[PDB]
């Protein structure tokens, strides 16, 4: 399962998105368990604008691995493109509870309050993102 895994992780390097998901399929095939071949997988979907299958792999990715605060903030991810910013709001906040140093998981829950309209809910968010990081 590893070697296709780090063929499909070659590809998705390149951006060659197609080739990346023949071979991460390939390596879950072999060990339905990876939780970084159904995370890449997801990844890979999101590339190509196909947010409601990142989201099916990255559920899977969580189910193995439900501390990764990748898969989740990539999850909040996937909502937040398609405009879902209540549902990435959830999902921000479970990242945060894994990882509450990410300045990136704090600003983008401030831009989902942002896209929500809720500016004063976005202030405290970005003002806890500025703290952790005040050069962006
Ligand atoms: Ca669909
Ligand atoms: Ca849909
Ligand atoms: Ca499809
Ligand atoms: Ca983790
Ligand atoms: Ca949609
Ligand atoms: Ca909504
Ligand atoms: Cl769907
Ligand atoms: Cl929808």
């Amino acid at each position: 399962a590893e070697a296709w895994y780090n063929l499909g992780n070659a590809y998705y390097k390149q951006g060659d998105y197609d080739e990346a998901i023949e071979y991460y399929q390939k390596a879950l095939e072999l060990d339905p368990r990876s939780a970084e071949a159904w995370y890449n997988l997801g990844n890979a979907y999101y590339k190509q604008g196909d947010y409601d299958e990142a989201i099916e792999y990255y559920q899977k990715a969580l189910e193995l691995d439900p501390r990764s605060a990748e898969a989740w903030y990539n999850l909040g991810n996937a909502y937040y493109k398609q405009g879902d910013y209540d549902e990435a709001i959830e999902y921000y906040q479970k990242a945060l509870e894994l990882d509450p140093r990410s300045a990136e998981a704090w600003y983008n829950l401030g831009n989902a309050y942002y896209k929500q309209g809720d500016y004063d809910e976005a202030i405290e968010y970005y003002q806890k993102a500025l703290e952790l990081d005040p050069r962006s």
